[PDB]
């Protein structure tokens, strides 16, 4: 309604909940409706034409995925339980037409998502996966991160298989790494929440 | 009033290093460019290997110091200042137009850079960038695909992230392996798929 007067056209809005896990939409589907993030985090991947699976980049709050204007190589799923605003790839083609300060909106869409899949890539260098996780929690604390006296805790469920997904490892391999973390004293675990303290300190690894 | 700024970079030649003020959008004109990140860590990894249509700087309007930018091959670039751009988003629609095709693309290029540097073996990395290389400047020879580039084993040893030493084993290796052939810094690939193996 406050959303509305940007446009005041008529607005095919699609709203939908997705629950922490569940796939938005699969490589390969046409996808063709635009999205917006309102609640939540989306991992985004990329399918490559070897086949391979790799995340590209975990998508914050505002962040806008499926907007290509042949491509479909792209896999969405809920990080955590996702809140999801689209509408068609028609729709939007005209209103960047009619409305036009939001080419602006696009803009910061996209250079969000530069930004986030920078953030991937120093994650996914590292070839030792220990820094790579370490490399991905940060991520998770900045996004997810409150203050609590031990230091930052992810406000977060996390599946170990989810992380391993994240990075390209597999759920023993993270299982083991987080426990080297915890053993360390660099990490605490409760619940599946994760509390990390000195999380500049904390890259060392 | 087009306030356009028209300037050429030899091959090697930085077109901009971190910490710089950075005041000012880049379109990729001609050639290619290197852009890389030096994260909190300290570290300076690459981030893509724009290509034409590409654009680079202040995007985020305290402008993001954080980037290196080299000219991978002889590049010609246009750059408008920030405070332009800023106004001239809303008011000329078809630019908008150039600023959404050249973040869409340098998302594309950054994504190729991603699937590259996951490999974390070097050879599999080296792989990835010649391939990315052969798409953007590949030419048919009867061997195959030529790089039409010439290159230094230090310029690949930098965009995958690895030593100069590496680099120059790794293309020993392929040519022993008789997948590659190299002529005066010009690397020929004689089957790309076939080389996406090992």
């Amino acid at each position: 309604t406050m959303f509305r007067e940007l446009g005041s056209g008529k607005l095919p809005l699609q709203i939908e909940q997705f629950e922490r896990g569940k796939t938005i939409f699969f490589p390969g589907d046409p996808a063709e409706r635009v999205y917006l993030l309102v609640k939540g985090a989306v991992k985004l991947s990329r399918v490559y034409e070897s086949g391979e699976e790799i995340t590209v980049a975990l998508l914050r709050e505002n962040s806008v995925f499926g907007v290509l204007s042949s491509d479909r190589f792209y896999h969405a799923v809920a990080f955590t339980p996702v809140q999801l605003f689209s509408v068609p790839i028609e729709f939007m083609q005209k209103a960047l037409i009619e409305r036009p300060e939001l080419a602006n909106v696009m803009l910061q869409g996209l250079s969000s998502r530069i930004l986030q899949t920078e953030m991937m890539i120093e994650t996914l260098a590292h070839r030792d996966m220990g820094s790579r996780l370490v490399s991905f929690l940060l991520i998770l604390c900045r996004d997810f991160g409150i203050p609590s006296p031990d230091g930052i805790t992810i406000d977060l469920k996390l599946s170990h298989q989810a992380i391993a997904e994240a990075i390209g490892s597999t759920r023993v391999t993270v299982t083991r790494l987080l426990g080297d973390l915890r053993e360390s004293k660099l990490i605490a675990i409760h619940k599946k929440r994760i509390t990390v303290f000195n999380p500049v300190a904390l890259s060392q690894q």
